[PDB]
């Protein structure tokens, strides 16, 4: 039937807003991979065919049963994203803003690019000071507020400074709550993987920015994978100038 082409926010949760369409519009990247924001709408669906036909290209469009997946880029341009977005076939969508997080669009630019395709679109619904902390600073923050604090294993400087402090503790990857609360990860993970994790324990953090060094990413590109996290976070940069620089970010 005609689609009632429309941009319209919900306050309803994803099985709250299925009585308006059981269709959704997911977010990928070239390999397959979900975006954060589209990672937690898949609940008991086989999702084997995302990155079955990876690697894909900008725009490129994969479907089976309810869901609908498009590869989004990453701010190159607003005029990119507009582009992917048309591939979508028209029809009406439980969805999420299109480039939010990492990819590094606004929700501005999002709501742009929606309004200029004929689907309808229903959008699902969806902080602490900037410090520069060193890890001692850090690790005595966390024991006394029990917050969260990620840690990439790979960085040895740090595993070999918690072995110090935290004498008997048995690092492994995942949470391990001993001294401290701590989430052990890899960077053979994603940024996404670790985002989505964070989100589900839903635990206040104290972090540095995710993705920093460990995956390659510079302070800016950290930052916009940041806006990704769903939970309150302390977030500690290398120092003073970088406090001005990521609250810039």
């Amino acid at each position: 039937a005609k689609i009632k082409a429309c941009v319209e926010e919900v306050t309803t949760t994803l099985e709250e807003t299925k009585f308006l369409t059981e269709n959704l519009l997911l977010y990928i990247d070239i390999n397959g991979n979900l975006h954060p924001d589209s990672a937690t709408l898949v609940s008991d669906i086989d999702i084997t065919f995302l990155k079955k036909d990876a690697p894909y290209i900008v725009g490129d469009v994969v479907q089976e049963g309810v869901l609908t997946a498009v590869v989004i880029p990453t701010k190159g341009t607003t005029e990119m994203l507009a582009k992917a977005l048309r591939k979508v076939p028209t029809d009406n969508y439980i969805t999420t803003y299109p480039g939010q997080g990492c990819n590094g669009y606004t929700v501005e630019e999002a709501k742009t690019v929606l309004k200029k395709c004929k689907s309808a679109f229903y959008i699902l619904p969806s902080i602490l000071g900037t410090v520069s902390w060193n890890l001692r600073e850090m690790l005595a923050h966390a024991e006394e507020t029990r917050k969260l604090m990620p840690v990439c294993v790979e960085t040895k400087a740090i595993v070999s400074t918690i072995q110090r402090k935290y004498k008997g503790i048995k690092i492994q990857e995942g949470v391990v709550d001993y001294g401290a609360r701590f989430y052990f990860y890899t960077s053979k993970t994603t940024v996404a993987s670790l985002i989505n994790t964070l989100n589900d324990l839903n635990e206040t953090l104290v972090t540095m920015p995710l993705g920093y060094v460990t995956h390659g990413l510079n302070l800016e590109e950290a930052a916009r994978c940041m806006r990704s996290l769903k939970v309150p976070a302390t977030v500690s940069v290398s120092s003073p100038d970088a406090v001005t620089a990521y609250n810039g970010y």
